[PDB]
């Protein structure tokens, strides 16, 4: 279908015959330059390559207010997620309207040159309540408080180049790329399918049937840039993605990646799925059930209700010009070899198989099967590879402050001992010295395989700086993960408590 | 047979009265400590244990002379390797003779008490040329000159405990010990097997055709103290020992492991092997071809002849009160399923297979098959899990100083590229700032099969404190690992000389 | 030993029937099953025989038959203690059972799925296998119907060309068959050799009994059409999707 609003504003084309000069200009002395954070980059990618059409820059407060009470830029136009350039103080200090200043990618790449209309100081309390919901738990409430700027710059954008990206290069398709790869198919009728997870046999399955249905060519459009907290990397989702993307019919779908940063905002974030992937050339969507939602909050309420995507979705069918197919998950039938919609089973008595988020989280935490019907072994193998299971995994034991007895011969004792397993770990005892740059250090030894045994713990205003998965304290306090008997246990019997932890948790197999 | 020169000198067992007392004045402010070096380590728990009897403390100058030139201690007594405390002249200036001073472990545990009899400084050049046959390139000349201390000190020694092992805590024995092990069974005839690598079906055979000649009973006796540089840890070895010991017929072996600090010194090395073994408690022992033999030294010429060892060990044949079995190494023999003595086979054209040293090494790193007739499969497995081949293994990327593109950009699109790949492997862009605290992990994380970007070289002063293994240089020099048509070469053709140098070399499989 | 005789699937007069010509060929004893000789129930589910009248009508005559006839013990396996035992001696003291009915056979040969040593050896399931393979590796044909307004010619080959990118081994062909009952009746023989036949028109009805009607699909816009049409002049690329689908649903082609 037509972009929204009508044009497809690919800044890049617009700007080409710019680009030196534009480029000149942001590398000019006298210019004031803002280093995008991650989440913006993701935002100004999806301007710049009209992903975002209608909009040409970050919302400046007349279209900002619109869009948080109206769900509507200004002019009317529907869009019910806010894009803007947030910045602190000291920077919306030195600018006014009409300033022009250079938007840079890792403070050394030149992303854009950005017209200043506005700065303003939005009401980050109202923002919460009427985009997200108001719960201070929701990863967008928890990002727009603690990473956010407190201003917003309203303005302009002029493409100089799209944010870089050393991965995936033939994969990452602008609007104007996929429209074209569909075109040189002669593809008029695409369905996307949108994902944060990795994808297993249901989900091959209910794309396929949503192609059947809707007599349309298959787009798995899986974001790459920000998803939920928490959720597997997209380089091993990717693999993923490649592995089956080949276990459908030939010549019926076509992986791109989407580089969106999403706000896990529900059926808000539902509708602006469906105007994206409209700019990205597709003619139908599918809307799933709790689509794009964060889950429960620590009360065990939902964020959002199981259909408020679909039916706000709904609500909008009559001016989103692109068609959103049903959404129907399927489950394996064990004693009929496939798979059927889950609405359409049960009541006459129907045996189902199916393998939750936790339990496959389970299994792979433990080394255990995961059986073909619920996922391609090849996909499988894959997520193996990037959650290894306990045997594998890395881990710290840190001497905790209460220890009296030598904590260098209790360190010695305990590398002598592990040493003696087999398994291929490698250890090492760690100093940090209450060090920044060595602190950082311990997640990626962990990450490594690596057992690291740490002779003293670092400074409370430093546990920030250490991630606390696998990282064990043994001591005396309650609050130990490995308790002692005593502060001064004799160096035997403390070295076999440890070794005994660690074999319970399936670091150790023998 | 009876210890050399008639009685054990098992000095913890002499002592056990006095513990308290020579604990109590190790402790006490006003004594000289000295903080015994690793070599130093081995050498003195043979001491204490026995080990080395008749010794009973480190040799003065006296002793050690005869020792250099006549291969006896001054009295005559038969032994080929002088065992001395080395120090450095500030320590050796503030010891007289009869001062007692304390001997360390780890700066914290008190070791012994040593009564000095004289302070000398010997010719080293005399010692590298008498004893280790003067090659600088000799192992043990190289440990005389750059790390032992220049000054001896002899003295008598008085034990507190020997020196501190967590690790096999029950395969240990000292000479006291394993003769008890040895009465339990009524062995009164054993073959001791010495060893510093690991053991294939070849020294399984050999030593149970001893055992079988001999009338006698197996103890396979590694060293697990200080060996050769370059070989395999013990831990590793330990493991192999532990799985191959279950291949022998039920109680026809024993393993105990040996503390001993080799000076790889050939034919002297070997007499000492064999009094060793004796007070240990073994009434026949097997001295091998090359026996404790460093090899060839840089222009590929030998540290000893084959048979030097087995020669010099038959010249004192009268005196040792330990029975030589003749070592006949075996091969394969395919087309008969089994294994025979070299000296009995070809020559009437008989089909035979082995696997050399470079051979076995060659298919750790590529992953290949290893037979069963070379190797049990339970020890291979060991063997791969500590020596992983190129697709698991670690590896660092330098990016050299010649280079001119942004180190930034190129290490991110070297991370970016690489997390594209499957594996499993961890990948960090690593910052050292020329610290030696950060340096001196390069070698933790290629150990844990970690890939490393590291965005600059370090200072030259600095070399030492990182290994070379798995470190490639990339810079436009011809000492490159990865050379650069040039230093401003484009970012992604510079990606791809990584990426292909790294595939050639197996890190990477596709 | 083989017997070439016709049966008449005539329940318990063909026992009768049975138990005298294995007499004829020296035979002592016979064995008369449930439901022996039936040929199940009819089109309202009755049966056409009841399941112990041939066993009953045998026993009428058992004094001049001059062959005796052994009682019917059927088995079923039992899990529990790997073993068979008689169906009429088990259950009442909870016990485990498994059997396999033939409808589930059919089943598994048809998806290619397990079949338990425990109920068959394996040796006789390669070869029930060979002679029923699964839907990957069996033919089939597509019709295009009469309501089709698209060019013929140009949608066969865009079949043909679509399936021959797919991996398997199955040998296609466009088939012309002209209303010849000479190329009609070699319809199912290229079917029963695994291959898979794109017929750009349809028979005239007086022919339609000379082709089997096994894995033949029609692709037409009627309700009665196999793979419905939207449309009579649905765009070929549409048309050819719509095809591959169902063939793929149907177990045809795996991917
Ligand atoms: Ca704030
Ligand atoms: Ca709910
Ligand atoms: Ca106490
Ligand atoms: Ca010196
Ligand atoms: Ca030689
Ligand atoms: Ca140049
Ligand atoms: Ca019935
Ligand atoms: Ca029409
Ligand atoms: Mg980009
Ligand atoms: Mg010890
Ligand atoms: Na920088
Ligand atoms: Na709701
Ligand atoms: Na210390
Ligand atoms: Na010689
Ligand atoms: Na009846």
């Amino acid at each position: 279908p037509a972009p929204h609003g009508g044009i497809l504003q690919d800044l890049i084309a617009r700007d080409a015959l710019k680009k030196n000069e534009l480029l000149s200009e942001a590398q000019s002395s006298d210019i004031l330059v803002w280093n995008l954070t991650p989440r913006q980059l993701c935002d100004i990618e999806l301007i710049l390559n009209g992903g975002f059409s209608p909009l040409t820059g970050f919302l400046n407060e007349n279209d900002y207010s619109s869009v948080v009470t109206d769900s509507r830029l200004a002019d009317g136009t529907l869009w019910t997620i806010p894009i803007t350039l947030d910045v602190d103080e000291a920077f919306a200090n030195q600018i006014k309207p009409d300033t022009r200043i250079a938007l840079f990618q890792d403070d050394e790449i030149p992303i854009a040159i950005l017209t200043v209309q506005d700065v303003y100081k939005p009401n980050k309390t109202i923002e919460a309540e009427r985009v997200f919901r108001g719960d201070p738990e929701h990863p967008a409430i928890s990002y727009l408080f603690n990473v956010a700027g407190d201003y917003y710059v309203g303005g302009s954008l002029e493409a100089i180049q799209l944010p870089q990206h050393y991965d995936y290069p033939g994969l990452r398709k602008t609007p104007a790329q996929l429209r074209l790869e569909f075109q040189s198919r002669q593809w008029d009728r695409v369905v996307a399918f949108q994902t944060r997870n990795p994808m297993h046999r249901a989900h091959r399955e209910l794309t396929v049937r949503a192609a059947r249905e809707a007599n349309a060519k298959v787009l798995i459009h899986p974001v790459v840039g920000l998803t939920k907290p928490g959720d597997i990397d997209h380089h091993t989702r990717v693999r993923v993605y490649q592995e089956i993307i080949k276990r459908y019919p030939n010549g019926i779908a076509f992986l791109s990646l989407l580089p969106l940063a999403m706000r896990m905002s529900g059926d808000r974030e539902a509708v602006w799925h469906a105007i994206i992937r409209k700019n990205y050339g597709a003619s139908h969507f599918i809307v799933g059930r709790d689509h794009a939602g964060p889950g429960k909050n620590s009360k065990g309420v939902d964020f959002y209700g199981p259909y408020d995507a679909q039916e706000l979705v709904e609500s909008y069918k009559h001016e989103l010009d692109i068609e959103v197919v049903p959404f129907r998950m399927v489950t394996y039938l064990p004693d009929e070899d496939r798979y059927a919609p889950i609405d359409q089973i049960d009541t006459t008595k129907t045996r189902t198989l199916n393998i939750s988020g936790t339990e496959l989280r389970r299994r792979l935490r433990v080394g255990g099967e995961i059986p073909e019907w619920f996922s391609y072994p090849e996909v499988v193998k894959i997520l193996r590879e990037s959650n290894p299971p306990r045997p594998k995994q890395g881990f710290s034991i840190v001497l905790g402050n209460s220890l009296t007895v030598s904590r260098e011969q209790l360190s010695i004792a305990l590398l002598s001992t592990f040493l003696q397993f087999g398994g291929g770990r490698y250890y090492k005892i760690f100093e940090h010295n209450n060090k920044t740059e060595l602190l950082s250090l311990i997640q990626d030894f962990i990450g490594s395989g690596s057992g690291l045994i740490i002779p003293d713990q670092w400074e409370d205003d430093k546990d920030s700086v250490v991630g606390k998965q696998n990282v064990y304290l043994l001591d005396t306090s309650s609050s130990a993960d490995i308790q002692l008997e005593s502060a001064d246990e004799p160096i035997s019997h403390i070295v076999q408590k440890v070794v005994l932890f660690l074999e319970d948790n399936g670091f150790f197999v023998f």
